[PDB]
Order: structure tokens, then C-alpha cells, then sequence
């Protein structure tokens, strides 16, 4: 079942599909509010040449907007860049495919560098076994639970 | 006078400018050689938000083409990215600003990576002590000196 | 049922979906043949904030490839830019919504222009009216009935 | 001497080189005005394979950015395309190379479409004669001597 980037047994084709933004967080939690940069409402991954495209929303001055991004593989292992309000890095933390997907982003952006990690799902919701194993993960990547944000609690473009 | 990115020392402002392809070096030397995608012909480095425009001359099927990419900051420290001929991750490896300036390159397309080293410089040649410089840190990084390629002795789309 | 660009009645937003590609036609065959960069496989539309996004494959070298394009709504009422093998411009000729989709695209390329008609549809193949109904208008375009192509007789990277 | 892309005789080589923002005008004063999208300090174009790229400063909340665009040729004569805050299409209105371009641009965005004409020039300041002659031609576009904005006045983030 499960998979890491960085234990290099990840499937990627396997993330292709529709996905739903359930939990994130980071110690740059104005990142993550309403009207955040990183507030997105993921849609749908598709997976490219060397690439991941992603669908999503994102809600700015109160209105929804439609974005698609492309990210690119790079030579460092498991690694991914996409520009989006600053240089992108991130990795597939873990999977399982069909419920859950958990990504580890490092922004930057005007030589200052902060986290980010989101817990998008294959259905509007998942078990709070999930969301309690990702909030730790969170913890371990110095992430404290004031900056752990449920999203299916909130309005998500839908 | 003396910088690099990875002694995080490096006033990037001062590569602005005009720059020419010295030598190349790639123990992937069909990437260097006449029609490799990486025997690229240097003419301006911009220094933009974030990020480093290139204007570049390639000789493709024996005609020059203008060519401008835009490399984005990572996270990394002194790490850019590149999408061209898949992905690349490059870095200054070292620089004295008003004369050479050394990037050490690592690409990544379908499965496969390769590095490659640069001696750009500000004049269309460098003194062979330079050239020597460089030379030993292609080595130093693996590349040995049948794979390192002085433009200077040939065409360079001028 | 019927809507056009060129009649404004467009509801663009009923594009969105899967498609198929049918039929593709050009008085420029290369581009439509085994390895031309026009032979493109339809997978899916995605409408975007003033754009479109295509999700297709391309057999390159034997090999499918997984492509995805941004095309940009302009000025010109009903017109579409996208960057593919050059510059494109290109329109929804006719659409019924729920069966086919008809679009007329112009390619240029180094001084050279070609034109380019494709026949994508939601079901894998499409009843002989609406082909012949195609067929008429690629003629109606100048475009013989020998650069018209039904690639639901072929392989479509499926 | 002079030139343009409507009459076909534009030689876009010519246009390489760096250029200054003399005079910018459009009945969407709020755009060229102080944090409008197009009151934009242009520094280089850069004439590439089908496109151009521009190298500029905006200046955003009283901040002076580093920008670079890219615009492709498309089919219909003389026109280009970029996406900057919205689809935009523009022609090379009037060259003699050395000393002034005009540019006529459409700008699209939800639905709304306005126009700017620019007077971008090789040396810091032109002529009165050429202010004029660009003034006349804004008016004869419908944009009222109000909305044409003399730059050389101002700050354009040197
Ligand atoms: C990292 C991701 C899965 C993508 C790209 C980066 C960002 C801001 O998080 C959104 C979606
Ligand atoms: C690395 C660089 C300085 C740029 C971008 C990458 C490439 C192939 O080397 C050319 C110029
Ligand atoms: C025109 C389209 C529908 C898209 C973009 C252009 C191209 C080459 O035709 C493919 C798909
Ligand atoms: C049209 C141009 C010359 C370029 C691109 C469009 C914009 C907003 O005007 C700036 C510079």
C-alpha cells in the first residue's frame, strides 16, 4: 500500500485522478488563511512527461479561481519544482494511492524559505485516523497544531 | 573577489550583464559536441525577481537560434532551476564577477542525469590560467579532460 | 444545440470534459502522420480562467508521450493562443456540447503558415454524418479530402 | 526610415537592443496610472525564434520589480501575443529603428477589453515633434489627449 519519493518505490501514474484538499499546515499560517496563497482547493493531479499538472481552486478577494500549475521532476530524488508565489520544492511524504496523499513543500520567495504540508484525499473527507497520522507528521517537520488547518470544515470552492 | 552560492556569499546582481561561452565541459559529451542541446553560446545574463534570464545562441541542424530561458530560486541554498531538455538544477560554483563566472549543472530526463560544467566569461576569451582553473574542477567533479570542450576555438554563432 | 465562437453564442464552459480525438485534417499531411506533431491524441478539456487546457497524448519515436497545453482566450472574439511546434492560433468552429466539438486552428512557424481542422468527440468514434459533416467543412477550408484523417481507425495511444 | 508589421516591411531585428518608456496612453487611464498593470519602464527587447522578449520595471507598491515576457508571432499579420494581466495582442504601429517604436495593444480580461498605444524610445527622452506625432495617432485610436501620459516626467524606476 504505501509509498514514499524517498524511498524511491513511488508510482506516480498511480496519483493520477481526482483529489480533495483535506488538511494543511505551516508555521506560516497567513500562508494557509483565508485569502493565503497556499489555501488551495485541489481538484485533479494529472501526471505528465518528468511533470504533475495540478487543477485547482483558489479563493482571492472572495472569489474562486480556476489554476492549473505544472511542477517538473528534478535530478535530486523525488524532488518536484513548480513556480508559484516563490520557488516551489516538494515531495510525496506518503501515499497509499486510493485515500490519501501527503506532500512536504518548501517555499521561496524574496530570500525567505518557510513549509508546507497538505493532506489532499481522494474523497471530501477522510478518517480521523488519517488526519491524526498526518497532524504528527506535521509535529515531526516542526509544525505545531495551531497551524494544522482542517479544510472539509470550511468552504472549498466547491 | 571571489564568491559562490554555496558559501551563500554571492551578489548575483553583479552577474547581470553580458557574458560568452568559454568552455564547456560533460562526460555526456554528445550533449556538448556540434548539435548538442547543451553547447550553448552565451550572450546575457538577466537578474530578475527571484529568478535569472538567460539569452542564449544554440546552432541547431547548422543554423543559429535565439534563445531566452528564465531559471527560478529554490529553496536550496544557491540552487536554480531550468526546465530545458528536461529538468536541470544549476548552481555558481565559483565567480570573480568582472570576468568568469563557473556554473555547475545537473540534469534530469527520463530516468537518467547527467552533469555539466560552464566557463562563462565577460570577454570572448579567458587567460589559460582560468581555463586551467576550471579544467581541474571539471575533474575534480568526475569529468575528465577528453570531455571538456573550449568554444573559444570554434564557431560560437557570433 | 449548435454554438459557434464566431456567432458568440458559445458557452464554452459545456467543452469541459473528456474528448476524443476523430478526425484530423491539413493540407500540410506531415503534421497529421505517424509521428507529425498535429497527430494528437484528445484526452481532456479543461476550462480555465480565460483559457483552455488540453490534456492529450502524442506517439513520439513510437513512444506516448503525456501532454497538457494552456491555450489563452485574446482579444479577437472567439480566437485562442497557444505555443505548440510554433505559434497557434485557433477557433471552435462548431459544437453541439454532448457529441462532437469542431475546431480550425492556424500554425506559424518560421514565415510559414498552415491551417489545421480537427473533429474531437466525447465517445470514441462518431456517427458518418457528423464525420461527412466534417469532411464538408475541412473542403469548405480548402482542405482536400486526402488530408482528411480518421484516426479512429488507428492507434490513439489508448 | 520608417516601417510597420501592417505594411509587412518591418524588419524585427532591428528592434533588438535597449529602449526607454517615453510616452504611454489608453481610455483605461487607471491602467497606466501610478500601480497601474501597464505603466511599465521598458529597458530590452530581445528579438527570439517567432517571439520578442521584454525586459521591464513595474513599479509595485512603490517597489520597482524586475519583469520579463515573452510574445509569440501568431498567424494574423504583424500581431503578437502575451499574457499580462490578461490575453493581450499587439502590433508594432511605427518604427525608424534608431529612435521611437509604437505599439498599439488589446487588452482582454472577463469579458471587458481596452486599448494602450506606447512610445517606447532609445534614449532617455524624444523630440517634441515625436511626442506629437505619437500624441496624434493615440487620437486618432480614440484615446483623448487626458489619457496620454508623458513618462519622461516622472519616476521609471532608473
Ligand atoms: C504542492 C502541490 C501539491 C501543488 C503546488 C504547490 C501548491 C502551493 O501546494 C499547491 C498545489
Ligand atoms: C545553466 C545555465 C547557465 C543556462 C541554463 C542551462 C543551460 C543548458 O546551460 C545553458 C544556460
Ligand atoms: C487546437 C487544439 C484543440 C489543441 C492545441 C493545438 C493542437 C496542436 O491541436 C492540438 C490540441
Ligand atoms: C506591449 C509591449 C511592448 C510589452 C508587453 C505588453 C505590455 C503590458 O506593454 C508592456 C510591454
Amino acid at each position: 500500500e504505501e509509498a514514499s519519493s524517498t524511498r524511491g518505490n513511488l508510482d506516480v501514474a498511480k496519483l493520477n485522478g481526482d483529489w480533495f484538499s483535506i488538511v494543511v499546515a505551516s508555521n506560516k499560517r497567513e500562508k494557509i488563511e483565508e485569502n493565503g496563497s497556499m489555501r488551495v482547493f485541489m481538484q485533479h493531479i494529472d501526471v505528465l512527461e518528468n511533470s504533475l499538472g495540478f487543477k485547482f481552486r483558489i479563493k482571492e478577494n472572495g472569489e474562486c479561481r480556476e489554476l492549473y500549475l505544472v511542477a517538473y521532476k528534478t535530478p535530486e530524488d523525488g524532488e518536484y519544482f513548480v513556480e508559484y508565489d516563490g520557488g516551489n520544492t516538494f515531495t510525496i511524504l506518503k501515499t497509499d494511492y486510493d485515500r490519501y496523499v501527503m506532500f512536504h513543500l518548501i517555499n521561496f520567495k524574496n530570500g525567505e524559505t518557510f513549509q508546507l504540508m497538505v493532506l489532499y484525499g481522494r474523497t471530501k473527507d477522510l478518517s480521523s485516523d488519517i488526519k491524526e497520522k498526518f497532524a504528527k507528521l506535521c509535529e515531526a517537520h516542526g509544525i505545531t497544531r495551531d497551524n494544522i488547518i482542517d479544510l472539509t470544515k470550511t468552504d472549498r470552492c466547491l
